[PDB]
């Protein structure tokens, strides 16, 4: 069953669309979050795509039509799409849009210069102290909309009700901390149904505005996880994780949206230099297998470009489908949520969705760790640099199972691509993983 959604950034409508059909629909992903998809200022960088001029659908990711045959083409294949959502803000200055609009002096096709607050500039120290400014100054000379408005309200919620129409099923609350979360109630009470709501709101403590506001309206993106992550798996003993959680003061799991890294964060914007990414190779592959294994939050795999360094640029110039031609792994697009571990990572959790209890932790008391989510599946982690051998237990049935983070099964369960795992019949697993690698084993991967 879907657990698991991925970001696929700055991916075009037609490449998404070719990915469903493809690759996420048959590993089981739950859903896509795409980029914003209304118009926006024109440049190359990536983002220019949070600098919107109107909610026309012709964006760098493609037009309108390329838009709704994306939502259709990923729905038949049974995967969801959500939109990376503007609710605080339009463009900054002036300039033109990627649908032809032009703006300027907070003067919008949709918004005149009294349906925004005045301006006044969000300083660092406001986010300790005044709550205020926050959400009612610019976040980087972005105008700043007055969301407490009727019309501004009736506008957005338009937006998104026409989104919903054409078939998409959740929404990023973009910037949510810089609106009060009475605000986002009332424009909650304009949208149809109940989607899929998730409200970006960094919060590691001492903050001004809180997290826990935004639970009532969504789930909101638990950033204490990233960076504790990040941080545990660089600096610290993976032994410290057995009560990771609301154990170690995160906001309650139903509740929560979790990630190793986010466009934000693998840039330097609310994060920090310990936060893993694509780059980080091996220590990645590690990192997003204890998070998609552990039943804490919603999880979303990171899908990134290589930038090369440079914190400012957009995408690469050629396709992800480039004329069957696959653009991944390389200097181009990363396509993390395709690397072995991450892909078994996220098979594991969908096949142990009926269990979200951690079972059976054990650890070396530093790198090396092993838990099951009882019958329905094992896993361990070897972050030392010496073979972990230990005889761990288990509650799975005796047998031979594939080591899902290397290979599967075949079609007729007669065999594994990767290595076989052996459990014993009094359910123990003698380990051999080798340095800075791991296993995750569940029922639905034993042979026959
Ligand atoms: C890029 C982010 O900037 C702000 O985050 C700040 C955190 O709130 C603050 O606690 C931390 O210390 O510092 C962060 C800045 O470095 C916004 O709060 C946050 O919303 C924003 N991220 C999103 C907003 C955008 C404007 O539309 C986009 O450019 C980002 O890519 C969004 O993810
Ligand atoms: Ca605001
Ligand atoms: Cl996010």
């Amino acid at each position: 069953t879907p657990t698991t959604f991925v970001h696929l950034f700055e991916w075009n409508w037609q490449d998404v669309a070719q990915e469903c059909e493809q690759y996420l629909g048959p590993k089981g992903y739950a859903a896509v979050q795409v980029s914003p998809p209304n118009e926006h200022i024109t440049g190359s960088q990536w983002w220019t795509r949070y600098q919107p001029v109107s909610y026309e659908l012709q964006s760098r990711g493609g037009n309108r039509a390329q838009f709704i045959d994306m939502v259709n083409r990923c729905s038949a294949a049974g995967v969801d799409i959500y939109v990376d959502t503007l609710i605080n803000h339009m463009a900054a200055g002036s300039g033109t849009g990627t649908a032809g609009n032009s703006f300027g002096n907070k003067s919008f096709p949709i918004y005149s210069p009294q349906d925004f607050h005045e301006s006044c500039t969000i300083n660092n120290s406001d986010y300790g102290n005044d709550r205020y400014r926050v959400q009612n100054c610019e976040l980087v000379g972005l105008a700043d909309l007055d969301t407490a408005s009727n019309y501004v309200q009736n506008t957005i919620a338009a937006y998104i009700n026409d989104l919903q129409a054409i078939g998409v099923k959740g929404f990023r609350f973009d910037a949510s901390k810089h609106v009060a979360a009475s605000d986002i109630q009332s424009l909650m009470a304009k949208v149809n149904g109940s989607p899929v709501v998730f409200q970006e709101v960094i919060d590691q403590g001492g903050e001004a505005v809180g997290a826990s506001e935004y639970l009532s309206t969504g789930l909101v993106t638990e950033f204490k996880y990233s960076t504790e992550l990040g941080n545990t798996f660089r600096n610290g003993s993976l032994a410290w994780l057995s009560n990771f959680g609301e154990g170690w003061g995160f906001m309650p799991s139903s509740s929560a949206v979790v990630f190793v890294d986010n466009h934000d964060n693998q840039r330097g914007h609310g994060g920090a230099g310990n936060v893993i990414t694509f780059e980080d190779g091996r220590l990645y592959d590690l990192a997003n297998v204890f998070m998609l294994a552990y039943p804490y939050g919603y999880p979303k795999v990171m899908s990134s470009y290589d930038f090369h360094g440079d914190t400012d640029a957009g995408g690469p110039n050629v396709p992800v489908h480039n004329n069957g031609n696959l653009e991944c792994f390389a200097s181009n697009w990363k396509c993390e949520h395709r690397w072995s571990y991450i892909a078994g990572g996220v098979d594991f959790r969908n096949n142990t969705a009926d269990n979200w209890a951690v079972t059976n932790w054990w650890d070396n008391t530093n790198n090396q760790i092993s838990f099951g989510r009882g019958s329905s599946g094992h896993m361990a982690i070897n972050k030392e640099d010496s073979t972990l051998t230990a005889t761990v237990q288990t509650d799975m049935a005796s047998g031979q199972y594939c080591n899902v983070l290397k290979g599967e099964l075949s079609a007729d369960a007669k065999s594994c691509s990767g290595e076989v795992i052996t459990v014993n019949s009094d359910g123990t697993i003698n380990l051999n993983i080798g340095a800075w690698d791991a296993m995750a084993i569940h029922k639905n991967a034993k042979l026959n």
